[PDB]
DNA sequence: GCCG
DNA sequence: CAGTACG
DNA sequence: CGGCCGTTACTG
């Protein structure tokens, strides 16, 4: 509806993001999102300001795109940006690492491979550079979820496994497959990672681990790489979280996303003196002048996702309606 | 970058 | 801790 | 002025 202007802002948003100006980038992200979530192609200054997420600064920029069909700002983007994007797309490397490598003279992935000091995660990220920038058809996400579920129910058929993220939101393609695991008895979820992960390794499904604290029986998540059997298969990102039944609803809400939806919902909760996380929804939370949680408050009973919305005074939304 |  | 990551 | 999600979860 307004791609002729968002397409340009998205360039700036990305530029600020890779350079580490996270707040400014966030502002652009929201503005661009609004412009997309809109309908009528904005054609007036005052008409832009009247839109939530768009201020005078952004409005002036939109105007220049309709009067000049261009944004002079785009001509002053540092030449380092494309390289910073190239580098930050390595899993495990963010804007600080990208900026450091650029300062050190690195300009290509060949430079990184041959001269950069890589962390264990980054080396895995580099090896799967193209792989991790690809999306898979949702049908493959189903296969991956089933593979994890089968392995889990193999030693405890009572384990409840659910694919979340974009898959649950009904998207045609998925990036990271997100599997949430829990158990109705509220206890059999404890210390099952090592058994589950070892089982998935046994069959050669898991090929590399990015985040997996297996020394601690309190491990909450596994971020890794997997690949289904047979020809024509690519390495995919797999994220698994194991949670106690009492936190099932909040964990499910969190893992289903989207990320921006979660942030919006948590922001709303804070305005109501509450707090929302993947662990729980709490009321009567005590915060300092900086909005930081000082007092825990009381955890509210949230057996289902509907309960979370209800307690927040919000109409329930199907996963497909949380694709923000 | 926006907003309260 | 800072950095990076998850939705 | 100053928050912008989570007293979020690992890594080293
Ligand atoms: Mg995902
Ligand atoms: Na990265
Ligand atoms: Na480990
Ligand atoms: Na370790």
């Amino acid at each position: 509806h307004n791609l002729h202007i968002t397409e340009k802002l998205e360039v700036l948003a990305k530029a600020y993001s890779v350079q580490g100006d996270k707040w400014r980038a966030l502002g652009y992200a929201k503005a661009i999102n609004a412009l997309k979530s809109f309908h009528k192609p904005v054609t007036s200054y005052q008409e832009a300001c009247s839109i939530p997420g768009i201020g005078k600064r952004m409005a002036e920029k939109i105007i220049e795109i309709l009067e000049s069909g261009h944004l002079r700002k785009l001509d002053h983007i540092s030449e380092s940006v494309p390289v910073l994007e190239l580098f930050s797309n390595i899993w495990g490397a963010g804007t600080k690492t990208a900026q450091m490598w650029y300062q050190q003279g690195f300009r290509s992935l060949e430079d990184i491979r041959s001269q950069a000091s890589l962390t264990t995660q980054q080396a895995i990220g580099l090896k799967h550079y193209s792989d991790f920038l690809e999306r898979m058809p949702r049908e493959e996400a189903t296969e991956i979820e089933q593979t994890v579920q089968k392995a889990a129910q193999a030693f405890n058929s009572g384990l409840l496994c659910v694919a979340c993220g974009s898959y649950r939101r009904g998207k045609a393609t998925c990036g990271d497959v997100d599997v949430l695991i829990t158990h109705p008895d509220g206890r059999s979820h404890r210390g099952i990672f090592s058994r589950l992960l070892d089982s998935l390794r046994q069959e050669g499904f898991l090929t590399d681990d990015l985040v997996s604290q297996e020394e601690n029986g309190q491990q909450q998540k596994y971020l890794g790489v997997c690949r289904l059997p047979g020809p024509g298969r690519r390495h995919r990102r797999l994220d698994i979280i194991v949670v106690p039944y009492s936190e099932f609803a909040c964990a499910l809400l969190y893992f289903t996303g989207s990320a921006h939806f979660n942030r919006s919902m948590r922001a709303l909760a804070k305005t109501k003196g509450m707090s929302l996380s993947e662990h729980a929804l709490s009321t009567a939370v005590v915060r300092n002048t900086h909005g930081c949680k000082v007092g825990p408050g009381r955890v509210l009973p949230t057996p289902t996702e509907k309960d979370v919305f209800r307690l927040l005074g919000l109409p329930y939304r199907e996963p497909a309606e949380r694709d923000w």
